DNA sequence: CGCTAATTCAATTAACG
DNA sequence: CGTTAATTGAATTAGCG
């Protein structure tokens, strides 16, 4: 089944991935003034960097051999 | 410490969400985009809001299926 | 084609009055 | 405490070297 009309994929720079991963390593969920102060570091949307942190999140559990 | 904020509407925020609900129960980018700059909200509260109102007509489709 | 950003859902949690 | 906005995992869609 096809989509409808969606927001253009954010690429992201080397600085942001390096800068987002430093946050993820201390908490995989930051609270929404974590997320603020991420998004205003870094020049993205705090939405942006929810989105991020909810991908990150999938990708961590998928290559997680634990329980958690 | 409050973990999450929350944005309370004004009646004019409904009135132009539940606008673009009444045409397109999944408005496009372009039609959310729209919303956010109308309604002064982030097009991310519009897509929050408009999952919500989802839900919520759903919900009511499954009260009144006979 | 692999990686991952973006968008749906159901279930649930928490901010606010 | 009631209302509902926000968050989550899970599934899925899709942009783009």
């Amino acid at each position: 089944n096809k989509g409808k009309k969606r927001r253009n994929r954010t690429t992201f720079t080397s600085y942001q991935l390096e800068e987002l991963e430093k946050v993820f390593q201390k908490t995989h969920y930051p609270d929404v003034y974590a997320r603020e102060q991420l998004a205003m570091r870094t020049d993205l949307t705090e939405a942006r960097v929810q989105v991020w942190f909810q991908n990150r999140r999938a990708k961590w559990r998928k290559r997680e051999r634990w329980s958690h």
